[PDB]
């Protein structure tokens, strides 16, 4: 379970690289939300904090889905 979650997070972090999302014209608040979630995700992974890894996964999945789909 731990490794599965780390893999899911790493995939989501890769899929929310800001430079690769230029074409979506994200607002500054959205970019900040992504940067913050990346930092939380990385920090949660390094410390094996499963609750925070879970939080970050749901957050990044939510962001990726929303910015990729109609308002």
């Amino acid at each position: 379970q731990h490794q599965a979650l780390v893999d899911q997070l790493h995939e989501l972090i890769a899929n929310t690289d800001l430079n690769k999302l230029s074409y979506l014209n994200l607002d500054a608040f959205q970019k900040r939300d992504i940067l913050a979630a990346h930092y939380i995700a990385k920090s949660a992974i390094r410390t094996k904090n499963l609750d925070q890894m879970t939080k970050a996964k749901q957050r990044l999945e939510s962001i990726y889905n929303s910015i990729s789909n109609p308002l």
